């Protein structure tokens, strides 16, 4: 891992209320001590504070995961089409990019271009002699495979390989599949595969970003009286891409109710809904349930959740029943009004 005294320290901005912060930073001398205050002229003042086993763990990590990877390719091959090509990956045989298509219900190719010879590395049977590197990304930890035994690239001179990266890829279960794959040097390309057996792995864990950061308590000076800008929405809100331009804004005051936010240009107006925003929305629920954000209290319940622009201007408000299915229905009301007691679900059936 590369780092720096300029890059090392990582900060994160939290915001708390006007009379929170009357009497929770103001009022104790010891937090005062450890740290200092800033001005910005307006009430945006911010206090800014200043301040083997591991190797067993890598060497079995290692070990572990590749066994285990083989363990799920033995069965088949894996496909991925990416746009306009397909690249296949099998249980040691050879890694090729052809053209064609799969049938979903066998898994088998249209055709087999014999006139599309690309070769982009020969694995080998013997996995527990080939050697096998364990790096770290965004993501976590993994495990790296350089496929070589390629021709020379006469563009610069380099043996034609490829560079697999093994990460798991959290709550899917199955056998595997993988995420992107594409050309990275001249005669080099790179591939990364998600399976949820890496899991096990304390290392390759799926949603673990080392958020260590000396928080910098903030206090909001205007209280969104004006449209509150993206920054105020995203050091407010913890955002969560839930696809087809709809984000998840769950906020840091545990209090509060969580809401939708919407910044696709075709779902401005909402006096008409169309069909678009109803399948939109179902895409981006079947997403969010899967990635069990929604919280369930402690049962069936209903699920009213607001939905707003990039300045955080309401617009309607998503009315949601969980069926434990693959059916859902949504529904949009732009003249419902909240009560501020009670969070999102309001109606309980256990």
């Amino acid at each position: 891992p590369i780092e720096d005294p300029i890059v090392s320290n990582k900060y994160l901005i939290s915001y708390i209320d006007e009379d929170d912060w009357s009497d929770r930073i103001l009022q104790n001398q010891s937090v005062m001590n450890s740290g200092y205050i800033v001005n910005m002229g307006d009430d945006l003042e911010c206090f800014i504070q200043n301040a083997s086993e591991k190797t067993a763990l890598l060497t079995k990590t290692l070990n572990q995961g590749v066994k285990t990877i083989f363990d799920k390719l033995n069965e088949r091959c894996i496909f991925y089409q990416a746009g306009f090509w397909i690249y296949e990956y099998c249980p040691g045989i050879e890694f090729v990019q052809f053209h064609g298509r799969v049938n979903t219900k066998t898994g088998e190719i249209v055709n087999r271009d014999e006139s599309l010879v690309y070769r982009l590395g020969k694995p080998k049977a013997n996995v527990e002699e080939r050697e096998f590197e364990l790096l770290y990304d965004d993501v976590g930890y993994y495990i790296s495979e350089i496929i070589g035994s390629g021709d020379i690239c006469d563009v610069t001179g380099a043996e034609r390989m490829v560079e697999i990266q093994y990460v798991c890829g959290g709550s899917n279960s199955g056998p595997s599949t993988i995420q992107w794959v594409r050309e990275t040097k001249i005669c080099v390309y790179e591939a990364q595969v998600t399976i949820p057996e890496l899991c096990n792995l304390e290392l390759l864990a799926k949603n673990e970003d080392q958020k260590n950061a000396s928080p910098i308590l903030c206090r909001m000076p205007a209280k969104s009286k004006i449209g509150s800008n993206s920054i105020d929405l995203i050091t407010k809100y913890e955002p969560i891409f839930l696809g087809s331009g709809i984000y998840f804004l769950r906020p840091f005051n545990t209090d509060e109710r969580d809401k939708l936010m919407v910044t696709d240009n075709a779902m401005s107006n909402w006096d008409e809904i169309t069909e678009t925003y109803y399948q939109k929305f179902g895409n981006a629920i079947n997403k969010m349930l899967s990635l069990r954000l929604v919280s369930l209290p402690n049962d069936s319940c209903v699920w009213l959740a607001e939905v707003v622009d990039m300045k955080d201007r309401f617009q309607t408000t998503l009315s949601l029943n969980i069926l434990n299915s693959q059916r859902a229905e949504i529904f949009f009301n732009k003249t419902f009004t909240f009560n501020e007691d009670n969070g999102n679900f309001l109606s309980y059936k256990i």
